[PDB]
């Protein structure tokens, strides 16, 4: 529980710093200072700012997940239920632009050294989207569909990040993808 | 003869990228290889992103202009065939693929028009394969979904989070999910 509380402070600090200042603000020293941990302690659990940011996003997904029971996702059809989940996440993104910037940059820099962290996020977000579609245990294809929606999301955040697309554009792409996959 | 200078510039871009990746695509090197003055180069194509994006657009225009019906009896088969041929070409050209993936990652507002034109062209080619002809709105949209999956997966390959076989698999899954017979 001493490891767990230290991790909690570190990810809390990451989220606060990113939401306040974007990717450039998330410096390892700044995070360790805010979290009241020694820097080495920080590096041992999270060797770079990518690992911090992706781990923090994973934690947010699991908080979202845990409050999201089967009945909480509104909709009679898979289409309705997925659209509702996507819509909620889309609005959360639009409400938190600096955080979105920090996470998007973290993803562009994520490499093999962060594969475990990226994989846990991917597993989590795909499970959320797949369980939203499914009435019981999801099918292989519902997992695959989740992965497609997640790739459309990332590629369009790439365009947003470099100032070639707006929020109108990203939402538009997501809503098309969902409809084309399961409308 | 502007179109000759252009041809030589884009030829040099593709040759340099194919052999040496993104890092080899430098304005002086491309200028020298293309036998143009670097200033002439900087007038037509202000950065390496512009060079790489324009060179890609040219390849797809050539594929378009040299393409008859595309093999397959349904939209799925025709798109599966086309995606397959492009995958094989990616696999045989990893350095070129690296150059292009970096170009798109780094492309910003100053190359937005070039990027948009190339998108319209590549997606129309996907959609035309689906349609074996003039495509529906939906077919153009599907093409864009496939192009977004492709770029995301290329980011993962470039960063060693995915293999070339992974990218190929993900693209096949996307095709089947969107238009599968």
């Amino acid at each position: 529980e001493a490891q767990r509380e230290r991790r909690k402070r570190i990810l809390d600090a990451t989220m606060a710093i990113a939401s306040k200042g974007g990717y450039e603000a998330v410096q390892m020293r700044a995070v360790a200072d805010r979290a009241d941990v020694a820097v080495g302690t920080l590096y041992r659990y999270f060797p770079s700012k990518v690992h911090l940011l992706v781990s923090a996003l994973g934690r947010e997904f699991s908080r979202i997940d845990a409050k999201t029971d089967r009945s909480a996702v509104a909709g009679a059809t898979p289409f309705q239920r997925l659209n509702f989940m996507v819509g909620k996440l889309n609005r959360a993104m639009q409400r938190n632009p600096l955080l979105t910037e920090a996470m998007t940059r973290a993803y562009v820099f994520a490499d093999a050294s962060a594969a475990s962290e990226v994989d846990q996020v991917e597993k989590l977000i795909d499970s959320m989207f797949a369980r939203a579609m499914a009435n019981g245990e999801p099918t292989e294809d519902q997992y695959h569909i989740a992965r497609v929606i997640s790739d459309v999301w990332l590629s369009n955040l790439l365009a947003w990040l470099t100032r070639r697309a707006s929020a109108t554009d990203v939402s538009k792409r997501l809503d098309l993808a969902v409809r084309l996959l399961i409308g």
